């Protein structure tokens, strides 16, 4: 699940392809910039030592100009040195930000393209809490993928650069890579579960905040505290195992990489010190052996920084799993114009179970339909099948496209934004007038909001600082009623518009509905709205339905 | 405001005390362990450089035996000298985890103690997205606070333990910390706003996930994509200025801290080399001024690591606001026993508006009350005032208690967990039998769930893998009806029981309700449930009521 091998590299290439898509794109200039201002640094660090070993020597004898004037160059190279360092830093962080932007854009365009933000979750249980796998996991993956750059690549143009100056068979990375890896697999395995627990904790908090009024009424403070501490203590308890494992890792990661590296370096550098027969004043080692031990230290630092690789396997496994949002692919629907038909389609829940297995009926744009029954017999699930929310697993089905068809769900929804956008949820604001017909929001909508909605002076046409769906009350489902009269659909399908009002304004909405060519298809548990309806289509929990007039 | 000054230190102390309660706690020993394993680690380098200079001095000659016997000591010390480093590493992040645990526990016990998880937000708008400020902000703050240790403390004692061997007037921190800070102020406010934008982005994603079905029915994929990409681009556009400021800061921060420090060290160390009269073979500089330039490097590194201080100003200035949940302190309430009184109490919304100002009614244990009226006239807001959800605002009222009372909110709520816990939401499971009367879940609760709930075989008494409030349907509000009969309160204040079956189950619930002595206080828009009710108390949108029979 986090093993570093061929499959991991393939699963990393398949996600790197979508980022830096082309040649010399907007962000491919950072793979070159941090490939030129980074090598310039590793030529500027040997120069740091070279001036370092030639400055103190200057101030040894009674020489002032050999240090005063000599030191000046260092002060002259300080601006360039710092500029190179910070240019590398900026290139790195800008590259990670651009990587994140591209990955997020791809994931979103692939994640809201259809009824897939709904299927992930309520329909399919394969990924838990997707609101964190593409908001916090993407950021961490972008941060880590670049940090495997500049580390395992920064001490890479330091072995070759030192090799430029230079029998050295000290390729002990062969035995310190096969070892010191495959011993760090638990880090990759359990970074995934740490992320999972963090996501669950955050989701519990968010759910508590969301329905913070129902919980308040029930006085469930103690129960909610218990059920949150249950998942918090399930997190830190695991972090203790994770944190204590990194200690057991550093012990072997600091006696085979950071310290034993210098031991082998000393062992190899001093092989020809028992040709250079005499090398009278044999301080040449300071310019040919010191560099060798520095190279050995960098070679050890390579594998030492290889730690970030396995900690990235978990992130890659998590995100590459989120790229099973290709369920966009994994009976038939006929695109009719005026008649909604149901040819022996057994409606069913997402799992395997049939509520009503006949559903042999149809409607036309001349007879408002009202359907009733007990609570829990494929009533609100009929629309989910008619709409592309649930599968069909049946015969034929016809509907008037999707533009000339409106749905009001069983539960209210007020989008976040301005009041105007509440009347127009789907289209938006620019489409409201520019792309489509120009509706005078100043005046044309007050008639569309003639449902007794006095909440127009209550905030003005553009009120968002004090707006939400926790403020309207029970009239936020008749605010959805003032959405048909703007969308003017050929067919309107209403799921429990009741609970708005008994008689004061319930009749007004329906009277206006068939004062326009809006054929109605409603569910309601009432006897005071049958006057403006024609057909019956009554169904019960016995698996059979009665279609009458 | 994230300026590093007296107020910041005061605010850091006031929240440091809550994670160091007593002397030698479960984590107060980590301030000792990482204080002796850290000073025992600065004995590694000093021992490393001394030995490091020792070996090759033994290989300048051809003494194989000397080098061998004087290298084995390094092999022997490798285990201890790596164990010390890794023990510092473990004691470091274990301390941050403990800090996080204590801070989270305090914040939660202070945040779920009353109806404050509700007041924060719906009632008060002072903190936005409280679900991220105690889930992600706390973790980052704990990580940062310790990282100001081992950095500004790791090099702190590398200055006193180098002074152990030593005219050192190079105290230029006075001019390099007064400068180079107050020139980094933007980082604090800018990390604060970055955290704000990240929280808003995550909240938008969570809100999209929560009511995904409603969004799917409206076909609002395009609108939701637009409103998400609007706040994502509002974030990365700011991270661009953030990482374009760090480089603009790193430039100045790497020519006054990391390289000019070396220049000043070379300048000061050279003063005597111009009273060491002759010191023939002046190699003593390798141990009498090399340490001096190392000390200057560490002194520069102190101010360089001072960067984490200002980046920690933002987190502290953020969390200190979340510790304004002291609104728990921010008319009259009388604990009567059997009368829900209302003496000239003007019910009002959280803001400064009044809906009805008389409210001079009362009820008794033998008079069920059903109230109605238009939609949007303090109907469901009467309970929010009767219950301690909204301010009393004046007048007087008396209620029996909070234990022998019940509220069914207008919107349904099924807590996450098992099916059994759905019936017992507030009390939980342990209290279901131990702290209170023992109810036989296998048999006793079937009669308590005699409301037509056929979901006895549907998952079993303990089903959580396939449970949620997005699965029940219209029966998740009458599952709250099969939750009043278990609490058996004095009065049952239920709200919008409608959308349950009109006749099949509506009559059964109310007939059973008055069989047991639970006086019903209900709001509904119906005529089929008025038979089992006594008093009108009709409500209107003109601030008046009747209270007839
Ligand atoms: N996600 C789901 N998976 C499986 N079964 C579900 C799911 N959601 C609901 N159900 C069950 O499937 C059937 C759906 O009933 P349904 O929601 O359609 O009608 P209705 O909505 O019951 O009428 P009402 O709105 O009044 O409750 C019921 O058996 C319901 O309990
Ligand atoms: N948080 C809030 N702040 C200010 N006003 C609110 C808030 N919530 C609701 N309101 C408004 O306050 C009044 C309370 O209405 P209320 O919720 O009481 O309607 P209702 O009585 O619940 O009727 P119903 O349940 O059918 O709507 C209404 O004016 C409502 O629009």
């Amino acid at each position: 699940r986090a093993v570093v091998d061929k499959v991991f590299f393939s699963r990393l290439i398949q996600i790197l392809k979508i980022m830096v898509p082309r040649t010399f794109c907007k962000e491919t200039g950072y793979l070159v910039l941090i490939a030129v201002m980074l090598v310039s640094r590793t030529y500027c660090d040997v120069w740091m030592i070279q001036n370092g070993t030639l400055i103190e020597s200057g101030i040894i004898g009674r020489s002032r100009k050999d240090f005063k004037r000599y030191l000046l160059n260092f002060i002259a190279a300080m601006p360039l040195i710092s500029l190179v360092n910070n240019f590398l830093k900026y290139g790195l962080n800008e590259l990670k930000l651009c990587f994140r932007v591209r990955l997020t854009k791809y994931l979103y365009e692939e994640y809201l393209q259809a009824f897939t933000y709904y299927k992930m979750g309520n329909l399919d249980n394969r990924i838990a809490n997707p609101d964190q796998l593409l908001t916090q996991d993407v950021e961490k993956f972008c941060n880590s993928v670049v940090d495997l750059y500049s580390n395992l690549s920064k001490p890479f143009l330091d072995i070759v650069l030192y090799i430029f100056k230079l029998a050295s068979m000290m390729a002990y990375l062969v035995v310190s890579g096969l070892f010191l890896t495959r011993l760090r697999r638990p880090i990759g395995k359990m970074t995934i579960t740490e992320q999972k627990y963090e996501g669950e904790y955050r989701y519990v908090n968010s759910r508590l905040i969301t329905n913070s009024e129902e919980i308040a009424f029930y006085n469930g403070n103690k129960r909610e505290k218990q059920t949150v501490h249950s998942v918090f203590r399930k997190l830190v308890e695991h972090l203790h195992n994770f944190i204590l494992f990194r200690f057991s890792m550093g012990f072997i990661d600091s006696i085979i990489a950071k310290y034993l590296a210098t031991v082998v370096g000393y062992l190899v550098v001093s092989r020809p010190f028992l040709k250079s027969t005499h090398s009278e004043l044999l301080e040449d080692y300071y310019q040919s052996g010191r560099m060798l031990l520095r190279m050995s230290q960098a070679l050890g630092r390579i594998v030492l920084a290889g730690r970030e690789m396995t900690r990235l396997a978990g992130f890659t496994a998590r995100i590459t799993e989120l790229m099973q949002v290709l369920k966009d692919l994994n009976g038939e629907i006929i695109i009719a114009d005026n008649i909604i038909k149901f040819d022996h389609v057994p409606l069913a829940t997402p799992n395997g179970d049939v509520l009503i297995r006949d559903l042999n009926f149809e409607v036309r744009s001349g007879a408002n339909v009202l359907i009733c029954g007990p609570n829990g017999c494929g009533k609100s699930s009929l629309f989910r099948v008619l709409g592309e929310l649930w599968p069909l697993f049946g015969g034929r089905l016809t509907k008037p496209e999707r533009g000339k068809l409106f749905y009001v769900p069983q539960r209210p929804y007020m989008t976040l934004g301005t009041l105007r956008d509440q009347v127009i949820y789907p289209d938006g604001r620019e489409d409201q007038k520019r792309k489509g017909i120009s509706d005078l929001v100043l005046k044309e909508y007050l008639d569309n909001v003639q449902l007794g909605h006095i909440l127009e002076r209550e905030g003005g046409w553009d009120s968002v600082q004090d707006w939400m769906d926790v403020l309207s009350g029970g009239e936020k489902q008749r605010m959805a009623m003032a959405r048909l009269f703007y969308h003017k659909p050929q067919f309107a399908i209403l799921d429990q518009c009741t609970s708005a009002v008994s008689v004061d304004v319930e009749g007004y909405i329906y009277s206006h509905c068939r004062k326009v060519g809006i054929t109605l298809f409603t569910v309601s548990h009432r006897k005071s709205l049958w006057k403006h309806h024609e057909y019956y289509l009554h169904m019960d929990g016995r698996g059979n339905y009665e279609f009458k007039q």
